[PDB]
């Protein structure tokens, strides 16, 4: 089993993203919510079977300080943004930050720009982000939770490397 924690600011996209890839849906009605939830699920991979266990969090300012706890002993940290949001992508070296000073060089860092349907609203460019994964040396991909645009390969990369 493998810890993966999804962080970043509210309305990115988590919550949809990690539906995204557990059932293959998306609920184009979902009007956004606080909580967190944990999921897990088996990858097959050509070298044999991973489990992943996937950690939903809450990342509004007023629950800082369970962030911690949302980090600890993470094999893998998936900071995600919204390109249409130039804000949440300003945040994500605080997160990367935190993931630092809780896993040092014991974790898989991938940074993720999510909602690229709505390219026409698009406020950060996919080089910003490439810039910025590569200061951090982390991964770096563009999804969307709602048209389901390039997100297997996202979790088959750090179920393989990790
Ligand atoms: N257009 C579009 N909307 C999305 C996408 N992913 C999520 N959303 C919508 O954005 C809002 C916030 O998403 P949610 O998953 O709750 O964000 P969270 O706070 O990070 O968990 C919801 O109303 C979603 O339906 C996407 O790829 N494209
Ligand atoms: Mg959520």
């Amino acid at each position: 089993k493998y810890k993966l924690v999804f962080l970043g600011e509210q309305a990115v996209g988590k919550t949809s993203i990690i539906t995204r890839f557990m059932y293959d849906t998306f609920d184009n009605n979902y009007q956004s919510t606080i909580g967190i939830d944990f999921l897990s699920k088996t990858l097959y991979l050509d070298e044999g079977p991973v489990r992943l266990q996937l950690w939903d969090t809450a990342g509004q300012e007023r629950f800082r300080s369970l962030i911690p706890s949302y980090i600890r002993d993470s094999a893998a940290a998936i900071v995600v943004y919204d390109i249409t949001n130039r804000q949440s992508f300003e945040n994500t070296t605080k997160w990367i930050q935190d993931i630092l000073n809780e896993r040092g060089k014991d974790v898989i860092i991938a940074l993720v720009g999510n909602k690229t349907d709505l390219g026409d609203l698009r406020k950060v460019t996919y080089e910003e982000g490439m810039q910025k994964a590569q200061e951090y040396n982390t991964m770096f991909h563009e999804t969307s939770a709602k048209a389901g645009h390039n997100i297997k390969v996202l979790f088959k990369k750090t179920a393989s490397k990790l």
